[PDB]
DNA sequence: TGACCCTCCCCTTAGGGGAGGGTC
DNA sequence: TGACCCTCCCCTTAGGGGAGGGTC
């Protein structure tokens, strides 16, 4: 071949956009062999189109241009090194991407059941599965003055296992015949946690639980301050109606029904306290 | 909550950049519930701190911020629905890994095959595993005007099955006592193929075929003109020497030392062709 | 006075999409 | 004359890193 490409040629046989070229050009990966001194056309060997095999196969994989740089400058003996380093990367994306997979999922699984829900503003009660959860003593803390910052600690934790930061709060608090919600104090607020993913050296002053497998005795509703105490008393009173045994704190959680900044903020209540008989 | 915390105050409390809240200000995702209309001080309340859970979240499994906003608008129903897309999405990337994590992997067995090589320049027999090939005629072709170009449609096909391009060119041609390098041509070309994708709509004018398991009289070197010819020869002479049967083409295959526009330019040639005693 | 916050401004990566003007 | 090619120039995404100057 004692002739010459032009970049539209190149372009059509080594199935890689005109711009490209340019660009790779500009960056100095591959260069024409020859520009016209008048016109500045771009000329390409025949020989040279060898060298867009490397850069092609490296921009499949995701490896950075200036990276190919070096990669060319490499040898066959190194390269066969550099593809491990790449496979070592990919395998790092990949276990990523299961991890999020997994986790979406429940997301999911624990989104649907609030929505599967038997009924709103009834006690009933129903069979749960365990729920890993990390606390932290509430120290004061109330219904009247929790505040999203009072998670700020449990959440920077959690978002480092799960990526996917808590959407529920928790909190709990004795079982009691309250009279008044100013009665009302919490022993833990929790976030539940959503990966088995080994707790990235957990502080002591956090613990790490569950709100366990078993029968509960359950009421939920959205939100409403007028509700809060009411629904809290059905629980009391279905308990003590039908003679029920408390074997746990009533546990409470909430979860936004929605994260628009545009409407008027609306959020799912929860109250579950463990029974026997 | 009646205070407000300052943008310092926020990043410190849901771990996100001062920069970052800036943005999200910007892009209208995430505005703070006060600027001071003298200092613009930027001021938010507690009970806002709860969209930056979706916002996160979000960030963290890719979403891009402009698509947050519609994603905020959505509600626990459609959220629902949304993650089942992203989850979609997910399982499309991780395939697309795992596709590419195989690929990297048989890049790399015939590269090492090539690098084990017994000796250059001798001819030696050894028993071969399949190789998957995709060919089309050499109408004319030889080993004198071959061309990268001409090897334009096939490369076109396996990267769009493999992504990652060849490696590797191939040829075949009738086994003969030539006598010189003009009394060669090939019958076909040919690119091996890399991945068992269900090939894109293969035009009848290629083949897929392969270069058969079974028992092959190879021999291997550093490209050179004047070399070329001889190594055939030793093969044509270490077949004829020992009374060997040839049941194929002769399998020519070129594959690049190193892809650098830099340093001259250098091959591997190997020849390899199937034999029964 | 230190911290804290604000508004520019420049910069990163890999080109795509023109617009205006030559060029096999 | 159509195609083909070239050189700007603007633009995309998610902020990070300052610089210069106010601000609890
Ligand atoms: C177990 C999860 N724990 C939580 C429990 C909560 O119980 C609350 C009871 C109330 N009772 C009246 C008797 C009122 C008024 C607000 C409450 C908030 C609240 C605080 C700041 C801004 C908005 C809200 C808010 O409107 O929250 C919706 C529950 C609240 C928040 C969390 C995290
Ligand atoms: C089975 C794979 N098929 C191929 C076989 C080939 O055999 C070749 C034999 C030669 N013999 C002299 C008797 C010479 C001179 C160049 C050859 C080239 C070649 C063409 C253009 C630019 C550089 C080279 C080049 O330098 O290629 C290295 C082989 C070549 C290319 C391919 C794809």
């Amino acid at each position: 071949k004692e002739s010459y490409y032009s970049i539209g040629e190149v372009s059509k046989l080594a199935n890689v956009s005109i711009k490209a070229l340019r660009y790779y050009d500009k960056i100095d990966l591959f260069k024409p062999a020859y520009v016209d001194p008048d016109t500045s056309y771009r000329y390409y060997t025949d020989s040279q189109l060898i060298h867009l095999d490397l850069i092609k196969s490296l921009k499949y994989i995701g490896t950075p241009l200036e990276e190919m740089k070096k990669a060319q400058d490499l040898e066959m003996e190194e390269l066969f090194a550099f593809y491990t380093e790449q496979e070592r990367q990919i395998r790092e994306k990949l276990d990523f991407l299961s991890a999020l997979e997994q986790t979406i999922s429940l997301v999911k699984k624990r989104m649907k059941r609030q929505m599967e829900y038997p009924a709103l503003g009834e006690v009933f009660v129903l069979d749960e599965e365990e729920i890993r959860i990390i606390q932290t003593e509430a120290e004061g803390i109330g219904p009247e003055n929790v505040l999203n910052a009072s998670y700020s600690k449990l959440k920077k934790f959690i978002e480092s296992a799960d990526g996917f930061t808590n959407n529920s709060y928790g909190a709990t608090f004795s079982f009691q015949p309250y009279t008044s919600i100013d009665e009302m104090t919490y022993r833990h607020i929790f976030t539940p946690v959503l990966t088995n993913k080994q707790i990235s050296s957990i502080t002591p002053d956090m613990e790490i639980t569950t709100i366990p497998k078993g029968r509960y005795a359950c009421i939920a509703y959205n939100f409403s301050p007028e509700h809060y105490f009411l629904n809290l008393q059905k629980l009391i009173k279905y308990i003590a109606d039908r003679q029920l045994t408390v074997v746990s704190d009533v546990y409470e959680l909430i979860i936004p029904i929605h994260y628009s900044p545009k409407k008027q903020e609306e959020y799912r209540v929860e109250m579950k306290i463990e029974i026997l008989d």
